[PDB]
């Protein structure tokens, strides 16, 4: 069997006992505790529904008040700050969904500007994080001639590395600090920003109409989530990017 | 200036002007509609406070419930079915949020699944993309000799581009079924899944215990999302992934001739 192949093979077969050896993990951690937290607020639900006379229909209605005000509740999501703060989550493909579009005409634009601005946003990521590792790799070789040269991949990773921590860590102090987060908080919704997982269980900006009232901290965030992802990208274009070319690289090899 | 640099500069303006744009358009088509919802959806919160007697206190106690209860109303979303559902967000970087580590110990170990799972992932569906699109061009050229050769890059995008929309409108049709939206909601869904967005305003398996009563409909769905990014994958291999490693090559060049 070819190289192409085995490879294909064999990642296929990781992806998918990775994903066999995390629903087994995620089963253990999150299912007892989910069974507890669901009968704990169906106690809630049955005695607050008794303390206001409250009937099965009567429940409902206010139920589905209470969820289509959810993203009303954070304030104008749609003005010039909630609309390029949503344009962000679009082409970084973050995407909490803290603000989607409400309207047919902006599920299409959505994706048409998602269609030619993904890609973009990727090029320019990957091409300001080589220029980021270059600059890396110019100043470590300066420095080592400096102190009294050839910097190595191992170097390179390292500094890496500890970059990706260290804009995790300088996020987490200050979405802790203006979020009222706790540090680890702030410290799993950075995480979950830079990967572009981007659940929506922890998004910032949304408390205090800070869209609209504070902009100091807007234009902070809009520079941290793309300086954070430029770091993230980096370290991609450094580690990661060489095995997608792999398989082109011994196709060329065998012609 | 260094064709690099000049190439770097030209696609941060290209960027932020993109981002100017887009705010510029979202904040016509979605302003007015939300500010409209908004004062809708308020004067029917007083109407039902009114209705069922209720206080400032009364109703944000009630408030807290409801919004707590959201994940739990689609059904058990942490067993094998739904673990493997979240499991398959998180390294294919989609996260709808639909379900979400409500511990800290599951707040961790996803962090340490994912700094692995998705560059896994990732070279995965590059390795696997780039599989069938020189599988694809083997068929067409053995196509193309078998009624009487040479496969262009012009040919591979509009396979690919056509290959793409294919995805979306089986999906479509399949999603606006089983999970009875229009076929429009069920391509919007199927675009944002496949881009990685994954915003979570649409989300499979959520409907009628799905996870759990309809195990053909699950498998259905986890293989339409594995092949949908590998379709999508290729696509990107083939157009988008050649344009990152230039800055790598122009300062090779650099080197060579200096
Ligand atoms: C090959 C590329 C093709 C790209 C085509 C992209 C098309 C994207 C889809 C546009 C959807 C527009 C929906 C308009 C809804 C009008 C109805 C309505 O409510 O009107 C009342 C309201 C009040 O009227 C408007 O909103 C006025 C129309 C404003 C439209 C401005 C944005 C245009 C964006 C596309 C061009 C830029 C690129
Ligand atoms: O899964 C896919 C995929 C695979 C097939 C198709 C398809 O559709 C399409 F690309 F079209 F959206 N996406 N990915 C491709 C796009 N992103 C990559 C991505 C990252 C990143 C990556 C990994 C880590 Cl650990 C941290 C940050 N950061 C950004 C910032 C802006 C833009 C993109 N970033 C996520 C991965
Ligand atoms: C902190 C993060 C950003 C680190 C990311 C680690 C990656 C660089 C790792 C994770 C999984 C690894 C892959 C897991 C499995 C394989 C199959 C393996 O295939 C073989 O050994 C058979 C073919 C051959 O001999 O070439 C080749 C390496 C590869 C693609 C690995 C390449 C490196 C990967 C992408
Ligand atoms: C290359 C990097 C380091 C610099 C890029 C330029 C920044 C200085 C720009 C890019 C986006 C800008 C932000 C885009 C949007 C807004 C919202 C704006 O707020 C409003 O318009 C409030 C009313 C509304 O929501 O319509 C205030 C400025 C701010 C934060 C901007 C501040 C300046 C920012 C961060
Ligand atoms: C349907 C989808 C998947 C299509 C995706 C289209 C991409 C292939 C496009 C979209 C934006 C384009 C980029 C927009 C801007 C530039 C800057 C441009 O820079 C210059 O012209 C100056 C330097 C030089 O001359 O090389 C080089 C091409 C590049 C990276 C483009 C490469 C091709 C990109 C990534
Ligand atoms: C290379 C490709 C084309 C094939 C990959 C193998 C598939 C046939 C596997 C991979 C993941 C599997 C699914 C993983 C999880 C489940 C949930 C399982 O449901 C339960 O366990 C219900 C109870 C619970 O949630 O704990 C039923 C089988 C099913 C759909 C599996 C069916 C078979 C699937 C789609
Ligand atoms: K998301
Ligand atoms: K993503
Ligand atoms: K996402
Ligand atoms: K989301």
């Amino acid at each position: 069997m070819k190289r192409q192949n085995v490879r294909t093979l064999a990642l296929i077969v990781c992806t998918f006992t990775y994903l066999l050896v995390g629903a087994a993990v995620f089963d253990a951690l999150e299912s007892e505790p989910e069974l507890i937290e669901r009968q704990r607020l169906e106690l809630r639900q049955q005695e607050l529904r008794a303390r206001y006379n409250l009937s099965q229909g009567g429940y409902e209605e206010l139920e589905r008040v209470v969820l289509r005000l959810k993203p009303h509740k954070a304030g104008v999501q749609w003005r010039f700050a909630g609309s390029f703060y949503f344009a962000i989550t679009v082409i970084t493909t973050i995407g909490y969904g803290h603000a989607a579009p409400s309207t047919d005409g902006g599920k299409v634009f959505c994706m048409f500007y998602a269609l030619l601005g993904i890609p973009l946003t990727l090029v320019m990521f990957q091409s300001l994080g080589e220029r980021i590792n270059t600059l890396v790799r110019y100043l470590l070789h300066r420095a080592k001639k400096g102190l009294g040269a050839d910097v190595s991949m191992a170097n390179m990773v390292l500094i890496g590395f500890f970059s990706c921590i260290s804009t995790l860590c300088i996020g987490a102090a200050a979405f802790s600090h203006y979020e009222h987060w706790t540090f680890f908080q702030a410290y799993y919704y950075c995480f979950i920003t830079l990967t572009t997982i981007g659940f929506g269980d922890y998004v910032a900006l949304q408390k205090d109409q800070a869209l609209q009232t504070q902009p100091q901290y807007v234009a902070f965030s809009f520079v941290y989530i793309l300086t954070g992802l430029t770091v993230i990208g980096a370290f991609l274009n450094l580690v990661v990017l060489r095995f997608m070319t792999m398989n082109a690289e011994d196709e060329k090899r065998d012609a």
